[PDB]
């Protein structure tokens, strides 16, 4: 029997598939497209995702396929420098196109034994006390214990579950086009800089083969929501830039709206949602793929614990509880960034103010910690300030913390010489290293790297172990 | 002959009148209303104005008539605490009603010998190479050397000069009403707090005689711009608060718009503009009266120098040059604050972000330094960071710096034991005090307290003296 079916083999589904396979969960990914999508949305990973890749031994291959940037501009285009003191060992943006990210994640899930089935479109579902059935559009059916809808912003699974998707509708649309041009790049660049004085929803990024990615505001809102024609792209370039640059030969035409919507329940019985299936928002700040990877990283070890039979009874519900608030904050911060890009005089004045404020290092750091997700803190109810936050990478006596996390178990980082995870050692590794560079006596880490407990008293540690790791054996 | 006619005896005109009388300028204020206005707009003075009053020996009487506050909320209502480290010796808001401010300024101008003429409405003007004629609406005429329009936001003088008043039109109107209510104050307070969760353009402030000042958004924009009726106030209270509180017996009804307009030229020959006559904007942050007092404080000693015959040829033009940019920044910051009060979801998201940022002390300080005008810096072209800024009050060996400024002359604060203002001592006092708590060798202060020069070399000091103080005698 299949343990988990994943509907959708985008970055979220593929990441989830890898996390599940770490625990020997039998995982089948049903991806509707017969061949990988060739057009990239995402342009890169942010620090929390880069950390996550390094905790799973994937960072070397991501670095080998991308370029590291430390530049300003990630929060609503607000120019700065990169913050000097961001609290991560991975303080950069990894520019890497989404197609490449999906290739790396695909090759990793496949090598861990996930079964990826392309050309398989989930059309229907049926669940009961014991499992879930997925019905494919070709009439075939698959049974598993759980089903996770990782099937993007127009998720079939979300619709079939009848999960509400409340939020703000699209009010502002933007065109995206991969096109050739008929002006020299220096001419394109000169005009773009003049426009971007005021309209920051505009630009042109070379693909390095003579094509350019043009971003240009739409005129109004479209009834269809269909992709724009070349004719509409030209009208929009004329309106914003005063020229269409002789654009021709499009190889991709797209439109995106600024709606911010969040699934009301991430879990419905044995079916969950993750990634764009659970939340949509503007690309301002480059956050969605990152958010989805982190959804998968939250969910995977929990679902694995439930399949393994040791998950405490509330564990799976803690996926919604922790991740739904996080997405709500991304959605809000993208509403704020879109307002900072508005040409209306009030917003332009607020933008000038924000430009003054981001010269303060605390502000610049705050906005980038927000964007890059390194300061996410779940409410795991304790006082100690580290509890609920992920722990950054730190040097050990030999090596580093993230090197020890590649199995995806919990980890007790113990500097006291005195604690013990006996009873849970099959689920929690004991990293007994007084030399570790972390100024607490000990920290219990969940498999997602978030701190569940900080302290130095064995009895207290025994009290917190079952919450995340179930019963002693 | 009259030296200066001031059109308008509001706070700006009255302050200007006092500054001029310090120098024996013959000053006549033509105020159109026969009796003082009884309704207050302004609720208080900000730190730069409080400093200015203390440099002119008026602070004791302002403090005796007002209440000192150190509370958050002055930038778009963003709750904080008052910033701990604001760079002023006068770190507070002086709550004092505008009527009282005008009384104090009137009694001060009158005691210095300004001639205030109430019931005198400027209707027309005529200037030539030698002077200006003001024509009053009763057909009488007065001649002076200069005329300053201090005649408010619908300035007659600005209109007669044909000075453009460009900017953003009113898009958002607010009602103001001094009314009695028919609910207990605790009920009023409870509803206002519920509304102010989201609508911060709403409130109710007791006058202490059973009347309340109610602030409530208008519905739309009015064609007349006329004062609202009680009926319109009720409609607006119902819409915003769900109740009109039984408001009755209005003693004042007003409406104000959010237009931001700035006179294109502060000076037209022998006629200048100051105060609301030169700029209008929202009351967000409580800045207009303050800005006007500071306009007068910039202009007065300069006009006095021109009347006295020693002003360098560019001096009077430096009023426009210095003060026009300052007003432009107030106008912009009020556009930003109004946006932060908008109920639209984008602005609400930007407001939540700003609420996070103002917890950083640098941000809170930055916004309050902006509001209170203490960080205004004129471009007087040097490098030294103090040049162009006002100098805060500082302790002397005995006493304090602001105690020595009450004559309204320049002031060389010299710690070196070696400098000299000989040649200019009738215009610049030499405060030779190595014990003064200021970490520069010496600072030359203009009569408005702004630093013209910092250094320690007599020859260099001689080079900068004529720019502000004319030729040696
Ligand atoms: C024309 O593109 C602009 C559109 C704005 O408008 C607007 C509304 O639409 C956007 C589109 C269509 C995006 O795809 C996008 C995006 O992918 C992204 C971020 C993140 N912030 C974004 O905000 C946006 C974005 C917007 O905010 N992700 C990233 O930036 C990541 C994860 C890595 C990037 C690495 C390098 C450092 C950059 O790529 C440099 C070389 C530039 O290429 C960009 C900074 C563009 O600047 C210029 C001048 O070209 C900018 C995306
Ligand atoms: C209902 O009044 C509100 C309207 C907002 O809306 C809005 C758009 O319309 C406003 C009107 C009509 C004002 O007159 C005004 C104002 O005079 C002012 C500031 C400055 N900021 C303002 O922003 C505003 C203002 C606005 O921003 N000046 C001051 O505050 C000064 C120089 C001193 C005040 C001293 C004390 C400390 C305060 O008076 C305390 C006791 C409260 O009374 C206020 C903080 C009000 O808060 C409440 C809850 O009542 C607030 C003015
Ligand atoms: C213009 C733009 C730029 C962006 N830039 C960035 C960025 O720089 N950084 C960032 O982090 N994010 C970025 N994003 C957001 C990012 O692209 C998405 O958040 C990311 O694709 C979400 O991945 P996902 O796996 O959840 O969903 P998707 O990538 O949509 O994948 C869903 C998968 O489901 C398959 N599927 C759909 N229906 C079914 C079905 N019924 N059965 C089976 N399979 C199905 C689809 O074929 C697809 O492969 C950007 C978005 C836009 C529009
Ligand atoms: C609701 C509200 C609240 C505010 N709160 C604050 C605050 O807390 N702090 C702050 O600093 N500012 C505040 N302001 C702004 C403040 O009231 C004004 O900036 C201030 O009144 C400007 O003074 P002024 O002397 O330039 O003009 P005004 O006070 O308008 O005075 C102009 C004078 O000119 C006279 N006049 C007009 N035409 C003629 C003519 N032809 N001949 C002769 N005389 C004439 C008028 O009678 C009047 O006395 C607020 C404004 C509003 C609407």
């Amino acid at each position: 029997m299949i343990d988990v079916i994943i509907a959708g083999g985008g970055p979220t589904g593929l990441m989830l598939a890898g996390e599940l396979r770490l625990h020997g969960v039998r995982t089948v990914v049903l991806e509707k497209e017969p061949t990988p999508n060739q057009h990239s949305r995402s342009r890169g990973l942010h620090a929390r995702s880069i950390e996550v890749m390094d905790q799973r031994g994937l960072l070397e291959r991501f670095l080998a396929h991308g370029e590291q940037f430390r530049v300003g501009g990630f929060f609503a285009g607000l120019a700065a420098e990169w913050p000097a003191d961001l609290d991560t060992a991975h303080s950069y943006v990894l520019a890497i196109p989404q197609v490449v990210t999906e290739r790396l994640l695909t090759e990793h899930a496949t090598e861990l034994g996930a079964e990826i089935r392309r050309g398989c479109e989930v059309a229907g579902l049926d669940q009961d006390a014991d499992g879930v059935t997925a019905e494919l559009a070709d009439g075939t059916r698959l049974r598993a214990r759980y089903l996770v809808g990782c099937d993007g912003g127009r998720s079939t699974v979300r619709r079939l579950l009848g999960v509400d998707f409340p939020g703000e509708p699209t009010r502002v649309e933007t065109l995206l086009a991969d096109v050739r041009i008929d002006v020299p790049v220096e001419t394109l660049t000169a005009v773009v800089a003049e426009v971007r004085k005021t309209q920051l929803r505009f630009g042109a990024v070379p693909a390095g083969d003579g094509f350019f990615r043009l971003i240009v505001p739409a005129q109004g809102l479209s009834a269809d929501r269909a992709a724009p024609t070349l004719d509409e792209l030209k009208r929009c370039l004329h309106a914003t830039a005063g020229t269409d640059f002789g654009v021709h030969s499009p190889r991709w035409l797209s439109r995106f709206g600024d709606a911010t919507r969040l699934a009301e329940r991430y879990r419905t019985g044995r079916v969950l949602l993750a990634g764009d299936a659970a939340h949509i928002h503007p690309p301002t700040g480059g956050q969605g793929l990152n958010l989805g990877i982190q959804d998968a990283f939250n969910l995977g070890w929990k679902l694995a614990a439930a399949i393994g039979g040791w998950a405490p009874p509330d564990l799976l519900d803690s996926y919604h509880d922790e991740r739904h608030p996080v997405a709500a904050e991304v959605l809000d911060n993208t509403r704020a960034q879109m307002t900072l890009l508005s040409l209306d005089p009030g917003p332009r004045a607020v933008r000038r103010l924000m430009a003054e404020l981001v010269e303060f290092p605390d502000v610049n750091r705050h906005l980038i910690e927000k964007i890059t997700a390194i300061a996410v803190r779940y409410d795991l109810g304790d006082g100690h300030d580290l509890v609920g936050r992920r722990l950054r990478d730190i040097p050990l006596t030999e090596g580093r913390l993230y090197e020890r996390m590649r199995g995806g178990r919990g980890l007790l980082l113990d500097r006291t010489g005195r604690l013990s995870v006996s009873g849970w050692s099959d689920r929690v590794d004991h990293l007994a290293d007084p030399g570790a560079a972390l100024d607490v006596p000990a920290a219990l880490l969940r498999p997602d790297g978030h701190v569940a407990w900080v302290g130095e008293d064995q009895d207290d540690l025994l009290a917190h172990l079952p919450r995340w790791f179930g019963a002693a054996t």
